């Protein structure tokens, strides 16, 4: 996508992992190439700290979706509430 704040997990995409059509296929500052494939690096250093750049995917948390104990299980710039949900807003791009 437009860059390392856009997150985006290519192992699902429609052909295989790290296959696209389209930009916004792609992880952070990845692109599409003429061959269909993600190209570039996504963001350095990748994981990101927290912030925009830290890319997580809080449906999968072992607490249940968008549950957690710590700030590490919430996308983005995102933490955790007193009750174990996570808030705000994550911060990234949207494409
Ligand atoms: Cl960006
Ligand atoms: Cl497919
Ligand atoms: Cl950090």
């Amino acid at each position: 996508g437009s860059g390392p704040t856009y997150c985006w997990n290519e192992a699902n995409n429609p052909g295989g992992p790290n296959r696209c059509s389209n930009n916004k296929q792609c992880d952070g500052a990845r692109t599409c190439s003429s061959s269909g494939f993600c190209q570039g690096t996504s963001r350095k250093p990748d994981p990101g700290p927290k912030g925009p750049t830290y890319c997580w995917d809080e449906a999968k948390n072992p607490g249940g979706p968008n549950r957690c104990s710590n700030s590490k299980q919430c996308d983005g710039a995102r933490t955790c509430s007193s009750s174990g949900f996570c808030q705000g807003t994550a911060g990234h791009a949207a494409a």
